[PDB]
């Protein structure tokens, strides 16, 4: 049960797996996703119970969506041997595994993340060792167990998926340093560790999705989408909506649309502070309300919130560090802010990203494509989600984001990529470079002219 | 000036630089390359004198080629703002700077590497802080100085390029940890510290280019290309040819082609050992002969080598660890080995990559594309250079490799990329994801069928 034994088992498995063809890894990869789809109800109930956060019905939808969207995305992708011919540059591209993947998986998505990481790794003839969050180790282990059971029935090499029980940080550090490539999906601490391991690493960053509602947009649809995303899994998703940046001239109209769709809006300064003092203790999120219901938060705050309320919306004191409510809230609570111009809406969003979450996701609800493009152009984000719930940032059958459970945050979030992690990031792509003799020696004028 | 003050001045510069348009960074980038082109003769002379390695004429050609090939490649690349529209996936792509680049530069390419890194950085609206090798600090600083003079003439903001005047230790470590993104072009130690800094890094592993001469190929042309690559800058290029894996049935022919083209071939065991004991001390390369002439090496070995000899070729005792000569040699010396079958030739090259240089470059000289494709599929290399000097792996006007002075070695070499570093690796590419309404919710059979 030592790390060095797990690494050694993984190398032996990887060599066996490296002999697989494209079609043969595709069989295993499809089965890994389908077992999470087929057992979504059992996994979802186990996750909610063990991690003490989230919503059963949303984790069922998450398992259904992630497994099917990832497989549908990667089923026709060429990741074995020669994958591309490019005669115009006299190049031939070859896909080769990176080897053994070390993957640290979060408490918020303890089922789909080992599944996603395993599917991406095995798709490129890599093997993987999962190290789960301690508060989710059982359901993560159970996911690995049922994945390994389907691999055995298909004749897969033993131990292409392993999992460590003890989250001993001496053993977790040793695992990242001993593996060929590291995936860290979790908090800022586990991400910095991956990028200090001396090995090529793919991490994530804390989210803090800012949302601009543009003037004249259908506020009813905007409110429905923002509420759908904020309340999903009790708000623990990294892409979840965190703020409502609304136009001053239509502010009451926007709030009314949220109220019409299940929000409880708090304007009174003293009543907001009752929530604020509950959600944050000494500037840090109160772990007791992470992924909890609206009513749990209301009772701890001592505020009566109507039955049926889907999200709480709190009027904020101001953008950025003017209000701790502008930090990431892993619960169904939004902070509302006003703007006079779209430029001010962007600056408010940017101030909150500088506070927390730079490089992740933003949402926008607008019929003004020039404003959308300006926001995409200037905001410190990897993903801008337009006119849909921001939780679709990780993939949906109605947008073009690459399906994943590991959302890169770029240099802002101190990650290596500013995009969703896929199979592509776990294979080396070699180049065979031929000689093009029918090419002349360009002169000084041709180069510098 | 302290690193903390360098980082601050750089961040101020980048904010001013972020407002630049595509055309405005292009003017700066071009002038950076052209000032190294126009001063190639002066820089080459200073580099040979200060670093006490290399060849003046080769450094002039290096400066001329790298500067012109990089500009010619990146002149028309879109790296600012919205760079691509993909309506089939309802996506729009946005290029954004990563911020402040920390770039450590090597003793072997002290002029072109600061140039190439600065061009790639500023092309994506980044700023850069160069940490040169101590044995090349003067000429690297001189390169930065003349580059900054061309920037000022064009009206660029102050300090978009800076250089650390001090060497390593806490300063270089603090720089890599404090910057947004790190480039490490150098030895295994600098690559390791880059991937341990807690920041996204790009490294370059040690090279050890294995070369297979295939049966029936024009051995005269192969010898000319291999000698050209091996002798360039006295053998200090990381892509430089290091071995001659030749068919046993034609071995004397191949050697004869080498001798005909300026090689001195040593078959006698005791005479080879005179060279071997000079080139390697205790299994490590003798730093006194790094980038030195054939005659300096011959004099130290006490072996008479004819005047005009271009390279020395030593018959190796065997593949891999059977001979220290199979390691990387940063000097104009090759190790010769025999093979009975092409499959065995690949195995020999494989064993030498396991000894040193896995993930870098190989060369092959062949008209049999099946053999070329087999070698490129089996070998742990990011680049396979066909029928040309292996030193063209960093780019040439006659192949498709992206021009660079920073050649990543993939996961094999403990790097994040298995390709040549370009502007692309220094921008965050973001995605605007619109909502596609026409798509319908897929059924189970439509997902898993
Ligand atoms: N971008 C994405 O794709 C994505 C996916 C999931 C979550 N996230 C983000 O990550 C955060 C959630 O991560 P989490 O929900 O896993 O909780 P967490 O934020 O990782 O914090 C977990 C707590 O337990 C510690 N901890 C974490 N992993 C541990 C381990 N293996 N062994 C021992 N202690 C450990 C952490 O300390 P350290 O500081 O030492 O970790 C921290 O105190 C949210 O901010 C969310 O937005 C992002
Ligand atoms: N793939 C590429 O694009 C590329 C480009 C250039 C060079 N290379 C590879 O790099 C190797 C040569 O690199 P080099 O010629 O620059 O010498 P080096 O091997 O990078 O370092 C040489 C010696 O200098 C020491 N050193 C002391 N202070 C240093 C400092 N401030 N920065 C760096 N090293 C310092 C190093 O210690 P540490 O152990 O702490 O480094 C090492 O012992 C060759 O193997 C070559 O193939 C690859």
């Amino acid at each position: 049960v030592s790390i060095k034994e797990l690494i050694e088992k993984a190398k032996v498995a990887q060599k066996k797996l490296e002999a697989y063809s494209q079609e043969q890894v595709d069989v295993l990869v499809k089965a890994l996703g389908k077992v999470v789809y087929d057992n979504a109800e059992m996994f979802a109930k186990e996750a909610v119970e063990e991690t003490e956060m989230g919503v059963y019905e949303d984790k069922v939808a998450k398992c259904h969506l992630k497994s099917g969207a990832i497989w549908n995305h990667i089923k026709d992708k060429k990741t074995v041997g020669i994958i591309k011919e490019e005669p115009e540059r006299a190049l031939v591209y070859v896909a080769k595994p990176k080897g053994v993947v070390a993957a640290t998986t979060p408490i918020t998505n303890p089922v789909v993340t080992p599944m996603c990481n395993a599917m991406a790794a095995i798709k490129g003839r890599n093997t993987i060792i999962v190290a789960p969050h301690p508060k989710a180790k059982k359901v993560s282990a159970h996911t690995v167990e049922l994945m390994n059971a389907e691999l055995k029935k298909l004749g897969a090499p033993e131990n292409i998926i392993q999992i460590v029980e003890a989250p001993s940080r001496e053993a977790a550090k040793e695992l990242m340093e001993s593996a060929d490539v590291v995936i860290a999906t979790g908090g800022a601490g586990r991400v910095k560790a991956a990028y200090s391991s001396g090995r090529p690493a793919y991490g994530v960053g804390p989210g803090n999705s800012q949302v601009i509602v543009d003037k004249g947009y259908d506020y009813n649809k905007a409110a429905q989408d923002i509420i759908t995303g904020r309340k999903y899994d009790n708000g623990i998703i990294c892409s979840s909506e965190q703020s409502v940046i609304a136009p001053a001239e239509d502010y009451d109209k926007v709030i009314a649309a949220f109220v019409e769709n299940g929000a409880f809006y708090v304007e009174d300064e003293e009543t907001v502070e009752k929530f604020r003092s509950t959600l944050f203790k000494d500037g840090k999120i109160n772990s007791k309300i992470i992924g909890k219901s609206v009513q749990i938060i209301a009772d701890l705050a001592g505020v009566k919130v109507p039955e049926g309320t889907k999200v709480i919306v709190l009027k904020g004191k101001g953008a950025g560090e003017k209000d701790v409510l502008c930090k990431e809230k892993m619960c169904p609570v939004l902070v509302a802010l006003k703007y006079d111009t779209f430029e001010e809406a962007v600056e408010i969003a940017m101030a909150n990203y500088m506070y927390e979450g730079a490089g992740h996701t933003a949402g926008i609800h607008s019929d003004n494509d020039e404003n959308i493009r300006y926001a995409g152009t200037v905001l410190p984000i990897s993903r801008l989600v337009v006119n849909q719930p921001a939780t679709t940032a990780g993939g949906s059958f109605n947008n073009g984001f690459n399906p994943t459970t590991t959302l890169g945050c770029g240099s802002w979030g101190r990650n290596s990529i500013s995009e969703n992690l896929t199979y592509e990031h776990l294979i080396n792509v070699s180049r065979i470079g031929y000689f093009n003799k029918e090419a002349k020696v360009p002169s000084y004028e041709e180069i510098w002219g």
